[PDB]
């Protein structure tokens, strides 16, 4: 019968430096059946859509932008890609250069 498949990373995150007073961009590529969605965290805390964080998902890409960067934005960013078959994550450390 038809099956589902746990998401699998295609391209993961890597440690990055971005200036302060800028925008940081992260993108994960991943596949899965059903098409998965993403859940992002900053040092284990929820990242949700707003003025600060802009999230998008399209054709196997999962995007996060961090707007108006500042020192506080440094830390561990994790993207968990999930569907009803399970999940997989990818992570990196962001460094903000003043």
């Amino acid at each position: 019968g038809p099956i589902s498949s746990k998401p699998v990373i295609v391209t993961g995150l890597q440690d990055t430096t971005v200036s302060s007073d800028s925008v940081a961009k992260f993108a994960v590529k991943a596949t899965g059946e059903p098409r998965p969605t993403a859940i992002w965290t900053k040092d284990g805390k929820a990242i949700t859509q707003g003025g600060k964080y802009k999230l998008s998902e399209d054709k196997g890409g999962f995007f996060l932008e961090i707007h108006k960067t500042d020192t506080s934005d440094s830390g561990l960013y994790t993207c968990t890609v999930k569907n009803s078959a399970g999940s997989v994550s990818s992570s990196c450390k962001l460094t903000i250069k003043a």
